[PDB]
Parts: C-alpha cells; sequence; structure tokens
C-alpha cells in the first residue's frame, strides 16, 4: 500500500475547505450526512465551517472509505453543483490522466 497520503488528495480535501461556505454542506449530504448532524455540526461551528467541513470528513469517508477515492470527492462534489470547485478538484484527478491528458 503506498505510504505518503496527503498528496493528491489535498487537492480532493482542501478543495472542500478552499470553497467552503454551504460547499460542505452540499458533499456532506452527498457522503450521507442526515440533517441530524449538519445541525450539529453547524452547532458546533457557528461561524466557522472550515471546522465544521474537517468534523463530517471523519464520518464523510467513514461510509464511503473503499468509495471514497479521490474521484469520489471531485465527482461527488459536482453533484453538490459546485463544479468551478469539482473543476479544480478534476485537475486533482487529472494528475494522472495529464500524462496522455485526456479528459472531457
Amino acid at each position: 500500500g503506498s505510504h505518503m497520503g496527503e498528496e493528491d488528495l489535498c487537492a480532493a480535501f482542501n478543495v472542500i475547505c478552499d470553497n467552503v461556505g454551504k460547499d460542505w454542506r452540499r458533499l456532506a449530504r452527498q457522503l450521507k450526512v442526515s440533517d441530524t448532524k449538519i445541525d450539529s455540526i453547524e452547532d458546533r461551528y457557528p461561524r466557522n465551517l472550515t471546522e465544521r467541513v474537517r468534523e463530517s470528513l471523519r464520518i464523510w469517508k467513514n461510509t464511503e472509505k473503499e468509495n471514497a477515492t479521490v474521484a469520489h470527492l471531485v465527482g461527488a462534489l459536482r453533484s453538490c453543483q459546485m463544479n468551478l470547485v469539482a473543476d479544480l478538484v478534476q485537475e486533482v484527478q487529472q494528475a494522472r490522466d495529464l500524462q496522455n491528458r485526456s479528459g472531457a
């Protein structure tokens, strides 16, 4: 199994934290977050999404773990109506498709 893990994934988790602003509550829902949590996470940080986000991530991947690959991050981001974001992470998934460069 690879050793380092804060690589390409950095753009997938740093993205969720880069734009934020109702950006996480979108991936959070899609990642399988219930309303009892968004309401909780939101309370834990009423004026700090950058922190509440890191909270789902602990759960977010807890469910799609095996399906929480880089593609899951960007692929999921798109469902959050956040293409501009998903687009920069799309580069994340391109980190390897860039060798031959062949996306959509």
